[PDB]
């Protein structure tokens, strides 16, 4: 058996081909097992429409998974990426940074 703790990464991102659209982005990165929960946050509340849930593995036992969906961020709002796993006690949250 082998359990590895997930990396979470929060940043934005704009699609070259349309730029005045904003992507919030979760990217979870090289965990096992594969079992996880993952959600956006909004001041605090999940957001249930995420478009983008993206999952695949390197290894058989290395799992990632890019969890985005589009997002109109004003400077008042807080965003955040929330996971459990196995190997997380408690949920991890992890705060989007305005300037990522």
């Amino acid at each position: 058996m082998i359990q590895r703790t997930p990396k979470i990464q929060v940043y934005s991102r704009h699609p070259a081909e349309n730029g005045k659209s904003n992507f919030l982005n979760c990217y979870v990165s090289g965990f096992h097992p594969s079992d996880i929960e993952v959600d956006l946050l909004k001041n605090g509340e999940r957001i249930e429409k995420v478009e983008h849930s993206d999952l695949s593995f390197s290894k058989d036992w290395s799992f990632y998974l890019l969890y985005y969906t589009e997002f109109t961020p004003t400077e008042k709002q807080e965003y955040a990426c929330r996971v459990n796993h196995v190997t997380l006690s408690q949920p991890k949250i992890v705060k989007w940074d305005r300037d990522m």
